[PDB]
Formats: structure tokens, C-alpha cells, sequence
């Protein structure tokens, strides 16, 4: 229950009110509603080249960050916050748009590769070539055609498939309440069973 490994909750973005509700910030999605829920104002610190908070849940602190960089350079955000907190990459979750699942579905997972994720690849770098932080995965779904990803991710989803995407953040926020509450493995193994219709 009490025992969790994150103190340190990270939503990717792009900054400003044109790229808000691309599919590539569907993690500050999830962080914007997270701080809604528990009565907390994002500040910008530019000191941590980004949007900052604490919540209190169940006990447990935890920072919330999204950057104000570059998606590219998410990374000098991450650090900059992390290393002034004493907070490991292990104890960071990073939320963030995911390709390969669809529209309706996130995922939690320790470690892995970048995926070909801009944000998640710098927070890598940055993090001193350490892979070993949370993700949150959003489903976003994929184009087609490796050439259209790019101008995919940076589009907004039409209006059923945003539905979709709307539901999974609600749940990943429910479950991200969950971590805090019964930790890690009771969480994910709510979220994974959620699929969005």
C-alpha cells in the first residue's frame, strides 16, 4: 500500500496555447487534470524551464512538472528539477504520448527505449544516460507511413477519437490516485485492463 516508487510525476509539451492539444502533449494532459483534481495552479519557474507543483495524495508528496522547452529538450526541465529536489530517475514517471497503442489505452512501464520520442529521449540523455524512470504510455495511435509521424503527433485528434483519448487520461489519473494509495501493482493492474469505447 504506503510503499511507491514516485515522487516526481513529468507531462510532455510543447509550449503554448496552439500545441495544448496536439497528441504530442498528451502527458500534460494528464499532469493539467492530476493538479485540476487536487486544487494545485501550475508556476512557472524558470529555474526549472517549466510548469511546477506539489500535490499531497494520501500522504505522499508529489512534484508535478511540465516543462515549457522544446519537446526536444524536455530533458533540461526533468534535470534541472530532479537534481535541485534530489529526486532519482527511478523515482520520476514520465507521461507521454505512445504510438504503438491505440486511441483509449495507457500503460505504465519501467525503462525502455525512446521510441523514436523526442521528449523521451532527451530525458534520457539528461537524466545521465539513465533509462530506469517511470513512463505513463497514452495511447495516441500511429499513422500509416513512417514519414507522416511527425505531422500526426503535432495534429489534433478529430472529436471521437480525442473522446477516447479524454477517457484514458481520466482513468490514468484515477490510477495514478491508485499508485498513491495501493502502489504500483494494483494500479497497473487497473489501467491495463481499461480500453476506451
Amino acid at each position: 500500500m504506503v510503499s511507491q516508487p514516485i515522487k516526481l510525476l513529468v507531462g510532455l509539451a510543447n509550449p503554448g496555447p496552439e500545441y495544448a492539444k496536439t497528441r504530442h502533449n498528451a502527458g500534460a494532459w494528464v499532469v493539467e487534470e492530476l493538479a485540476r483534481i487536487h486544487n494545485v495552479t501550475l508556476k512557472n519557474e524558470p529555474k526549472f524551464f517549466g510548469l511546477t507543483g506539489r500535490l499531497l495524495i494520501n500522504s505522499q508528496e508529489l512534484r508535478v512538472l511540465i516543462p515549457t522547452t522544446f519537446m526536444n529538450l524536455s530533458g533540461k526541465a526533468i534535470a534541472a528539477l530532479a537534481n535541485f529536489y534530489q529526486i532519482k530517475p527511478e523515482e520520476i514517471m514520465v507521461a507521454h504520448d505512445e504510438l504503438d497503442l491505440p486511441p483509449g489505452v495507457a500503460k505504465f512501464k519501467q525503462g525502455g527505449g525512446h521510441g523514436g520520442h523526442n521528449g523521451l529521449k532527451d530525458t534520457i540523455s539528461k537524466l545521465g544516460n539513465n533509462k530506469e524512470f517511470y513512463r505513463l504510455r497514452l495511447g495516441i495511435g500511429h499513422p500509416g507511413h513512417a514519414d507522416k509521424v511527425a505531422g500526426y503527433v503535432l495534429g489534433k485528434a478529430p472529436a471521437k477519437e480525442q473522446e477516447c483519448l479524454d477517457a484514458a487520461v481520466d482513468e490514468s489519473v484515477r490510477c495514478l490516485e491508485i499508485l498513491m494509495k495501493d502502489g504500483l501493482t494494483k494500479a497497473q493492474n487497473r489501467l491495463h485492463t481499461f480500453k476506451a469505447e
